[PDB]
């Protein structure tokens, strides 16, 4: 009894967000999303509306706003920045 199929998994990417002067982290297994992060950040922000970006050296880069921007910060492990909105 053998099988050719196989469980396909990925490696949780460590992404440190930067809400104001505080910062947190997130482990994305690849199934995460932008609306997923929305609930994973809201509670770590103290609010329900904030703006995530690719924490650059100036302050923020492409404001993550789509499951792709997140899966991108996921495949590239980008430090995220969080603002209050």
């Amino acid at each position: 009894g053998a099988m050719g199929s196989s469980t396909s998994g990925l490696k949780t990417t460590k992404i440190k967000f930067y809400y104001k002067d505080d910062i947190f982290a997130l482990m994305l297994k690849g199934d995460t999303t932008y609306k997923e992060l929305r609930s994973k950040i809201a509670p770590r922000i103290d609010t329900d509306n904030f703006k995530l970006q690719t924490k650059l050296f100036d302050g923020s880069g492409e404001e993550i706003k789509t499951d792709s921007q997140v899966s991108n910060i996921i495949q590239a492990k980008l430090k995220i920045s969080v603002h209050d909105i």
